[PDB]
């Protein structure tokens, strides 16, 4: 609390589009999705005010788990559905 998942994207990001097609529709309908609602941002834009990351985003897709306005942890990449869910769960688990 309050958890959010920032998804950093950019134009021509095939793996981002893969995430959008595969995970995104399910995401807010799942317990995980509901524990950490997703918010999309562009890698090359300035960050929303107040948001504190541990390091730059240099890879897309990157999913940063935020606890309040501070990065708790992140996942870099989307190797597939079965990789996403349990790695995200580990991040959610460590934020509480």
């Amino acid at each position: 609390a309050e958890l959010r998942l920032l998804m950093f994207e950019q134009p021509g990001c095939l793996y981002c589009a893969r995430w959008d097609a595969e995970i995104a529709p399910q995401y807010p309908l799942t317990d995980e999705g509901r524990a950490a609602p997703v918010q999309r941002l562009q890698m090359r834009d300035p960050l929303p005010p107040g948001l504190e990351l541990a390091r730059p985003v240099t890879f897309t897709p990157t999913f940063v788990l935020m606890a309040g306005d501070v990065e708790s942890g992140r996942l870099e990449g989307y190797p597939g559905e079965d990789f996403f869910w349990p790695m995200l769960a580990r991040l959610i688990g460590q934020a509480e």
